[PDB]
Parts: C-alpha cells; structure tokens; sequence
C-alpha cells in the first residue's frame, strides 16, 4: 500500500475514545516544534486540505522545561480562552528558544502585555477555574495518549502521525506529505 502502519503513521495500541478529531501537542521549549508552527506552517496546512465539519485542537505539555514548562501549559489555557493562540504562538517560542528572554511566570505575561491583552483580563484568566480544568484537559489528553514526546499529532484518538517516516530533503514536500496523510488518516 501507500500508507503503511509504522511507515507514515502508527497506531495506538490502546485507542482513545472521545478524543477530538486532530489534536497536536506541542511545548514551547521542544525545537521541532519551533519549526512546525515558524518554518513549516504544519497546523495551517493541515487545516487547508481537512473534510470541513472538522475541528484541530492544539494542546501544551508540561515534560519539558520543568517549573516553566508547567507556567506555559497554564498560559496556553489563557490564551485558548481568551482566543489569542494567534498573537502570542510566535512571540512565545521565539521569546524560550531564541532570544531568551523568557525565564519566568512574569516574562510569559509581558509577552500577552505586549500583545495587547490587558493586565486585569490576564491576570483575572490566569487564576480562573475555567482556565484550571482548561489545564486538566490539556494534561488529561496527553496522559491518554501515552505521551512521551513532541511535537506529535493523534487522529480521532486512534493514530498517531510518524514524521520519521517521510522526506526532509524538501520542506514543502515534508509538508505535504505530512497534511496528505491528515487527511488520509482522517478519511479512514
């Protein structure tokens, strides 16, 4: 066949019931993930060649970068309620791996300020008890799923997308590639 289990994806041993439709996991401080959402756009190009009646979901975890890293999955929780994923993805990442200038709880929150999210609004979502069972969703979906590693993507709780298996020669190609097998997946 084209599309083999353990070539372009594999699956779970244990599927997940319930599960959303396309989820991805990622952290600020894993590198491939830098490059997914600066380099290769791998979330919207997904997105482009989806069924429509599908919804992507996109969740933080806390094994990297220990007390930070946990500050960052409650951020995420901010910015998914507040809806500014868009605003603060880029400056976030560049902020932990490039520049560094984010070391702590109070760095993360400038990079909102800057973004133009209200202190008040900030403040009042981070210590939220929407934005506390946002957070348990997020680890909840990762301890599902076994998770171990990111960046990594599940269709419908039951595959799991296996970047090792297809071209790096190309960026575009790899793309492609990878949101070809989305929708391959999601068709199944």
């Amino acid at each position: 066949a084209q599309y083999e289990d353990g070539k372009q994806y594999t699956t779970l041993e244990k599927p997940v019931a319930g599960a959303p439709q396309v989820l991805e996991f990622f952290s600020f401080f894993c590198p491939h993930c830098y490059q997914f959402e600066e380099v290769l756009h791998i979330s919207d190009n997904v997105k482009k060649k989806l069924p429509e009646g599908v919804k992507m979901t996109k969740y933080h975890v806390n094994f990297m970068g220990g007390d930070l890293g946990k500050d960052l999955t409650q951020a995420w929780a901010v910015a998914m309620a507040l809806g500014v994923e868009d605003k603060v993805t880029v400056p976030l990442f560049e902020g932990v791996q490039k520049t560094q200038t984010i070391r702590s709880a109070s760095d993360i929150r400038d990079v909102f300020i800057n973004a133009g999210i209200k202190g008040e609004e900030y403040d009042a979502a981070w210590n939220s008890f929407v934005v506390k069972s946002l957070v348990a969703q997020q680890e909840k979906a990762a301890a599902d799923v076994q998770l171990r590693g990111v960046p990594a993507m599940f269709v419908n709780g039951k595959y799991q997308l296996n970047p090792q298996g297809m071209d790096t020669s190309n960026m575009d190609v790899f793309v492609q590639q990878y949101a070809d097998t989305v929708k391959y997946l999601s068709e199944k």
